[PDB]
Order: structure tokens, then C-alpha cells, then sequence
């Protein structure tokens, strides 16, 4: 009774219909926790897009999902990967969306270093995302690399918001432990009633791998990580040398473990730092088909 339930709830915010009338040549781009996310092309126009198919029948909160489509249902940002439609294709939920070329930005991280212009650029795309959906109660709860994608003109998009939930007036703050564990907040990880503010820690988190091509902690598991970031103060880039002092102030606006003394998307975008910021030409020489 419980998953057929479900099944009626999508039924009454999802498009009707079978999407695979119009979509073909699908091929696999990535997988993980939710399910497999592949690309095709629609028939009537020749257009690609990206579609990530979830079972319901394999997921630790079937919930969340819901939470994703009713919330993003044709949300419309310059800065985020755009929905155009969803569907339940019998026991799975099909999320037809905006295919980015570019690929994710956790290559780039891995593979080479970026410049402060570079760096720069990535975050005030993505703070004016989230001063955004932060001005309306949405919370993205999984900043990081993964959640970064690229168009071919070096374009940043906010991807993944398979963990996001909305608080309200009424509810202005979540309880549930969700992301993942090293970009996770101090408040979040010590269970404690948390706002927005999570992302812009997650955000500093993210600073840091495009400065040190990873987070703090990812030596360890991922329970003794969490333990280290609840307990000990704000973790320290291993390549300070390397970063400005502009950068520097920048990041220790983010990194504050009261989320009350941490800073606002709305503020950060206000910073010195924003202005070495390049043109999402400067990006495109980061991309592995360039360099
Ligand atoms: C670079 O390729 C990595 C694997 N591709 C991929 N995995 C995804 C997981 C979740 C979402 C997602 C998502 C949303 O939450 C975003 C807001 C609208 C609802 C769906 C998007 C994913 N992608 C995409 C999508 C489009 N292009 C590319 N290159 N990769």
C-alpha cells in the first residue's frame, strides 16, 4: 500500500503520458545513490536533453524525490540547470532536463589548478544562484564539485538538488541529516535545527577542492570525518600559500561555525574578491577537450 501510494502522489504533479514516444538513442552518463541518469535526443525537434531515471523502489527516502520535482517544477534560473518535464514510466521517475555539455566540475578539480578569475567566477555564479533560492526558502543541502555543471562557452549551472527541501515562515529550518559528510555544516552534523546557511558552508567546502583538488578530511571515513568537523574548529587550506589575500578573506566569511556569525549569499555577492572574476570564456580552457 505504501509504495502504490507514492506511485498516486507523483501521478497528481508529474506530465502524463510516455515519454518514450518522443525520446530515443539514450546513453548512460553517470549513476550513484538516487539512480542512472542517461541522454537523448527528442524526435520532434532533434534536441538533446538529460534524463535521470529513479526507481522508487530503491530509495532510502522516497520522499525526497517528490520534494525535488514539486519544488523545481519549472523553477527558471540563468545559473541553474533548467527542468523541462517529469514523468512515471511505470515502477521509475523520469526527470527530462537541460543537457550541459560541459561536463561536471569535479574533473576540473581533479585534473588541474585553477586561478582565483577561475575560482571566482565559479562562485559568483553560484552565489547569485543561491541569494535566489535562498530569497524563496530553498535549501540545496549538497554543495560540492558534483553539483557543478559546465556548458561549452564555460557557463556554470547548479545541478543535483536530489537532496533540496523548502522551509517556509512557518518552518524556517530543517532537522534531517542530508548531504554529503565532508561538505556537511557543524550545526547540521550535530543535529541541531538548521536555515540556509548550510550552503554557504558547503559552498567554502567547494572552495577549498578547487584550491587543494579536495575536501578536508577526505582521508578518513566518512563517520570519523564528521566527528572531526563537529568537533574541531574550521578546517585550514593545505595550499595557503598559493591563495590571495582577497581569496583568503573571502573563504573566512563562509567557514564559520556559527551559522549565525557565517555570511549570506545576498552579502557574499557585495565581496572584493567577486570582482576578480572572469568572463565563462576563462573556464573554457579548464574543460578536458581543451586542455
Ligand atoms: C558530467 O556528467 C555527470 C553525470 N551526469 C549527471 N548526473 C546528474 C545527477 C543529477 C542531476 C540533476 C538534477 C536536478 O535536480 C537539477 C535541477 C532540476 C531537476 C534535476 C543531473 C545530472 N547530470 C547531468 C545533467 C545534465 N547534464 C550533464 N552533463 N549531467
Amino acid at each position: 500500500g505504501s509504495h502504490e501510494q507514492f506511485r498516486a502522489a507523483l501521478q497528481l504533479v508529474v506530465d502524463p503520458g510516455d515519454p518514450r514516444s518522443y525520446l530515443d538513442n539514450f546513453i548512460k552518463i553517470g549513476e550513484g545513490s538516487t539512480g542512472i541518469v542517461c541522454i537523448a535526443t527528442v524526435r520532434s525537434s532533434g534536441k538533446l536533453v538529460a534524463v535521470k531515471k529513479m526507481d522508487l523502489r530503491k530509495q532510502q527516502r522516497r520522499e525526497l524525490l517528490f520534494n525535488e520535482v514539486v519544488i523545481m517544477r519549472d523553477y527558471q534560473h540563468e545559473n541553474v540547470v533548467e527542468m523541462y518535464n517529469s514523468y512515471l514510466v511505470g515502477d521509475e521517475l523520469w526527470v527530462v532536463m537541460e543537457f550541459l555539455e560541459g561536463g561536471a566540475l569535479t574533473d576540473i578539480v581533479t585534473h588541474t589548478r585553477m586561478n582565483e578569475e577561475q575560482i571566482a567566477a565559479v562562485c559568483l555564479a553560484v552565489l547569485q544562484a543561491l541569494s535566489v533560492l535562498h530569497a524563496q526558502g530553498v535549501i540545496h543541502r549538497d554543495i560540492k564539485s558534483d553539483s557543478i555543471l559546465l556548458t561549452h562557452d564555460g557557463r556554470v549551472k547548479l545541478s543535483d538538488f536530489g537532496f533540496c527541501a523548502q522551509v517556509s515562515k512557518e518552518v524556517p529550518r530543517r532537522k534531517s541529516l542530508v548531504g554529503t559528510p565532508y561538505w556537511m555544516a557543524p550545526e547540521l552534523i550535530s543535529r541541531l535545527p538548521y536555515g540556509p546557511e548550510v550552503d554557504i558552508w558547503s559552498l567554502g567546502i567547494m572552495v577549498i577542492e578547487m584550491v587543494d583538488g579536495e575536501p578536508p578530511y577526505f582521508n578518513e571515513p566518512p563517520l570519523k570525518a564528521m566527528k572531526m568537523i563537529r568537533d574541531n574548529l574550521p578546517p585550514r587550506l593545505k595550499n595557503l600559500h598559493k591563495v590571495s589575500p582577497s581569496l583568503k578573506g573571502f573563504l573566512d566569511r563562509l567557514l564559520v561555525r556559527d551559522p549565525a556569525q557565517r555570511a549570506t549569499a545576498a552579502e557574499l555577492l557585495k565581496h572584493p574578491f567577486l570582482a576578480k572574476a572572469g568572463p565563462p570564456a576563462s573556464i573554457v580552457p579548464l574543460m578536458r577537450q581543451n586542455r
